[PDB]
């Protein structure tokens, strides 16, 4: 399971909610470190298994950059659709980890509010590691709390001092470039497009550099 997604709305209200444990005695940083591992587990699978929509995009490549299997894009006057609303942004990051070999696994239910389902399977998959290290039901609900807390806070009107980054973060089955033209096929992806969450199954995209 991969690590991108711990950079993401979901992602970052559950480390800030660890630090603040880790802070206050209540756990120890390395149990912190496997609730993280497991947090790679639920989104990789809650992505593959559970979320069906496909989104289509156009832009035009500024940058681009292989490296340890990722890949790192910065396009410029991008257009990302659905069935049917329509994103508009000045400049967008996507980083894609190499998913040719996963390729998950079977695809269950969709699910009413996928970050909601993704944060049970976690407090309900790190419970065990928790009682091994002392820690009881009491702790493990302020986890849960604090997650979900730092997670509403994300939709503060007044919650950032400036613009938020553009950035998908996702998995690639394909990319590819004849000449000046590039395409993505991409999958798994999280979305961050002016302050807002948005998921997908599958994205398609084009650029000219």
């Amino acid at each position: 399971a991969y690590q991108l997604y711990r950079n993401t709305t979901l992602g970052n209200s559950l480390q800030e909610s660890l630090d603040e444990l880790i802070q206050s005695q209540q756990i120890t940083p390395q149990l912190a470190l496997q609730v993280l591992l497991q947090f790679d587990k639920a989104i990789n699978a809650a992505l593959a298994q559970r979320v069906r929509n496909r989104v289509n995009f156009r832009g035009s490549l500024n940058t681009y950059r292989f490296c340890d299997n990722v890949w790192t894009f910065v396009l410029n006057d991008v257009e990302v659709r659905e069935v049917t609303e329509l994103i508009k942004v000045d400049k967008v990051k996507i980083v894609a980890c190499d998913g040719k070999n996963t390729a998950n696994s079977a695809n269950t239910n969709t699910v009413p509010k996928l970050y909601r389902s993704v944060i049970e399977d976690v407090i309900n998959d790190v419970r065990d590691i928790f009682l091994d290290d002392g820690v009881d039901e009491q702790v493990l609900m302020e986890l849960k709390t604090l997650w979900e807390n730092k997670l509403m806070q994300s939709r503060a009107v007044d919650g950032e001092l400036f613009d938020t980054e553009n950035v998908v973060v996702c998995q690639y089955d394909k990319i590819h470039r004849s000449k000046n033209k590039w395409k993505f096929h991409l999958k798994d992806g999280i979305m961050n497009l002016n302050g807002r969450d948005y998921i997908f199954s599958k994205a398609i995209g084009d650029a000219e550099w």
